[PDB]
């Protein structure tokens, strides 16, 4: 099975998927984030951040507190299972993480922690 997904986020504050399936036979999984807009990361930054569903709100709220210089993530946030960097227009970042961090049955969400953006950029991730 494939073990990677390509995701883009634009200047219009949306991602091109709200649902990712990670096949249980994958040992690692990769997400390739790109930003086809024209606006820079201080104005229209996007990241891809993964946590349990239960943990999403806190990661988003603490990340907003932390500011651009932290990529809008609380330092040392152990709720964050995996994430990309925060990227702007014309940039790309990939993250590859161990599928051993995920369990069949548990409920996960991916999301963008740039202020306001999780209102529209978020989705489920499932191990299947
Ligand atoms: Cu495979
Ligand atoms: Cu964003």
């Amino acid at each position: 099975a494939e073990c990677s997904v390509d995701i883009q986020g634009n200047d219009q504050m949306q991602f091109n998927t709200n649902a990712i399936t990670v096949d249980k036979s994958c040992k690692q999984f990769t997400v390739n984030l790109s930003h086809p807009g024209n606006l820079p990361k201080n104005v229209m930054g996007h990241n891809w951040v993964l946590s349990t569903a239960a943990d999403m709100q806190g990661v988003v709220t603490d990340g907003m507190a932390s500011g651009l210089d932290k990529d809008y993530l609380k330092p040392d946030d152990s709720r964050v299972i995996a994430h990309t960097k925060l990227i702007g227009s014309g940039e790309k970042d990939s993250v590859t993480f161990d599928v051993s961090k995920l369990k069949e049955g548990e409920q996960y969400m991916f999301f963008d922690t740039f202020p306001g953006h999780s209102a529209l950029i978020k989705g489920t991730l499932t191990l299947k």
